[PDB]
């Protein structure tokens, strides 16, 4: 078919939208509410307006190309329409970029600047308290920034299929929020924060823990531990203009020391701990023939999904604590035993690509003897802001090293942040455990990649077992609802709520939609992790020397005794009751 765009003739067989055909041919069209191959069906932002000859102004993002269209993307009538829409958005928008947390990478600001748009009347609310919801342990809303673009609603729908983020009719006016405007925590919401990632502005954010951290750092008698997740070292460089897929591990350690932290450890150490315990439990369940299947339990997004939708699976969850919590538990017990610190004075902070980790850390029973496993969780974005506020030249920092005692990690722990990561690492140790051997082939490439549902057959000690990797919360629903779970007998199942794994977590750096169609963000971030695994000497969690010492000298044998006593956590379904 033949179309004309800005006087340029195209002959094409492609059946796509104006927007995508234009972007494919280096023709500029703006968009706002269009994301994840979806726009806002009930309140189209119309930022993507173009002029079609013989029709008038149309939305490019959801209008298919047709033979014989004459399209103008830059006529004065088009630009005045787009400018008008942005101005109306400004009319309901607290335009104060100064102290805003999206100041450095906001899509809306870029649009305002591009079209020179201004409000008819500035939005200047005196009392923000009614626009702000900070009840959640993981999420916050600032409706002074909200454009009602529906991108959070669509993303929540696509990524989780819970539809926990909804349009609401609050006293005759439209907002976004949880069901019945309740606290997100009190709904079926997973707190995975995929909504935040989709948000073009600062309307959706993580629940801040930065005050917890600063207060602890400035408290004389507090000994503040910090440990970052696998994914952080593969991501945080993005916010310092270092590009995508840059390993910045050593720079992070240096920055944390300069921030005033008293001990620099690593969650990857906790990852090796979780494998120690979970691979042990797997081997146990084999020689007890059940309960099968065993599900991973390190994703609090998935744990909440199970609690809210599949409580019959809670007893199938591994009882091993997550790397975050299992690390935290040892930081209040083992670490004092090798440091002399009063356990009460230890304050443990993690850096996570995740918002759901904050909820996990603040679970009432995630403590012992009055001591929280984890006292604070800051996202990748929060650590970045903290670094920038301290004016630490991150990109120029020299590499330092972590403190070894709870900072060493194997290549198995290092790949936790990728979908299929926990599966692969668990298998490397479960195999060696069950066969009493030191096997050389350790790469399970079949469980890797961005496929939503991944299965593999594995041969453990002259017996064959079935594993599955569930990549994304919506895929958990598909896997269960479509009866896939009953099509064969599964023995070990990994579930991550965020598609791509933690590298694509709700607390990660935002990425411009244009960059998203240019960079495979999930694969590129994960590539850093697998790279570290490939070039590390020890690639099994039980080959972690610092970890072995810890178990030999303090916890004893994994999966039992002291180790099972305090390094494990069991989820329980509510007892039957009526009503509901
Ligand atoms: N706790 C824990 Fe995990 C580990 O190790 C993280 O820290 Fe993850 C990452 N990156 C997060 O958030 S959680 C899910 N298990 C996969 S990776
Ligand atoms: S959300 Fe964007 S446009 Fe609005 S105040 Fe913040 S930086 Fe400025
Ligand atoms: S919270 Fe963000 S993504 Fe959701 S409607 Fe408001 S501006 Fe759009
Ligand atoms: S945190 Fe996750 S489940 Fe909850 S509303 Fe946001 S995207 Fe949906
Ligand atoms: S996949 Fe990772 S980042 Fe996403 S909710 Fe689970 S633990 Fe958090
Ligand atoms: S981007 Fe097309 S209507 Fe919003
Ligand atoms: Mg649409
Ligand atoms: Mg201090």
């Amino acid at each position: 078919k033949t179309i004309i765009i800005n006087g340029v003739q195209f002959n094409t067989d492609e059946d796509t939208t104006i927007l995508k055909f234009a972007r494919d041919n280096n023709i500029d069209i703006s968009a706002l509410c269009f994301l994840n191959n979806c726009n806002n069906d009930i309140n189209k932002c119309e930022i993507c307006t173009v002029e079609v000859e013989g029709t008038g102004l149309v939305t490019a993002c959801d209008t298919l190309i047709e033979d014989g269209m004459i399209i103008n993307t830059n006529s004065d009538a088009v630009n005045e329409k787009i400018k008008s829409r942005i101005s109306q958005l400004l009319d309901i928008h607290e335009f104060k970029c100064g102290p805003c947390n999206r100041r450095e990478n906001c899509e809306f600001l870029k649009l305002v600047i591009k079209y020179k748009a201004r409000a008819s009347k500035p939005f200047l609310p005196k009392d923000k308290t009614e626009y702000v919801d900070e009840r959640s342990k993981s999420l916050t809303v600032d409706r002074t920034k909200c454009l009602l673009c529906g991108r959070c609603v669509n993303a929540c729908g696509k990524n989780t299929e819970t539809y926990a983020m909804k349009f609401l009719n609050k006293n005759g006016k439209t907002i976004i929020g949880a069901e019945d405007e309740k606290c997100f925590d009190d709904t079926n919401c997973l707190l995975c924060g995929q909504c935040i990632i989709a948000c073009p502005v600062a309307a959706l954010s993580e629940k801040s823990h930065m005050d917890r951290v600063k207060n602890a750092l400035n408290a004389p008698e507090k000994h503040v531990i910090v440990a970052m997740a696998p994914s952080v070292r593969a991501s945080i460089g993005e916010l310092f203009n270092m590009g995508f897929g840059v390993d910045v591990t050593g720079k992070i350690y240096t920055a944390l020391r300069q921030l005033g932290f008293d001990k620099i450890f690593d969650i990857n150490f906790g990852a090796d701990m979780t494998i120690m315990e979970e691979a042990t439990e797997l081997v146990q369940r084999i020689e007890n023939n059940g309960p099968f299947p065993m599900f991973t339990s390190a994703c609090p997004g998935w744990v909440r999904q199970a609690e809210n939708y599949y409580p019959e699976l809670l007893n199938n969850l591994s009882s091993a604590k997550s790397p975050q919590q299992i690390f935290g538990t040892a930081s209040k017990t083992y670490y004092p035993s090798i440091s002399g610190l009063d356990p009460k004075n230890v304050f443990t902070v993690t850096v996570m690509p995740c918002t759901s980790k904050k909820f996990e850390a603040d679970r009432p029973q995630m403590e012992k003897d009055g001591l929280r496993d984890i006292d604070a969780v800051i996202t990748t974005r929060e650590l970045a802001k903290m670094i920038k506020d301290a004016k630490i030249p991150f990109a120029k920092l020299e590499d330092s090293e972590a403190d070894p005692a709870m900072g060493e990690y194997s290549g198995a722990g290092a790949i936790f942040g990728a979908t299929g990561g926990v599966m692969e690492a668990a298998l490397r140790s479960a195999k060696d455990f069950a066969e009493n051997a030191e096997l050389e082939d350790i790469e399970y490439k079949q469980v890797r990649g961005l496929n939503g549902i991944k299965e593999a057959e594995v041969e453990i000690n002259n017996n064959k077992y079935n594993v599955a990797v569930i990549n994304g919360a919506s895929n958990l629903f598909k896997f269960m609802k479509s009866g896939m779970i009953n099509e064969k007998q599964y023995h070990f199942i990994e579930v991550m709520a965020c598609h791509g794994g933690c590298v694509n977590g709700g607390g990660q750096p935002h990425v411009n939609p244009k960059d998203l169609e240019k960079v495979d963000i999930k694969k590129v971030r994960a590539s850093v992790l697998y790279n570290q695994d490939e070039h590390l000497s020890k690639r099994k969690s039980h080959e972690n020397t610092a970890l072995v010492k810890m178990y030999q000298n303090y916890f004893g044998k994994p999966g039992e005794g002291r180790a099972h006593e305090i390094l494990h956590f069991k989820y329980k379904k509510s007892a039957w009751s009526h009503p509901q």
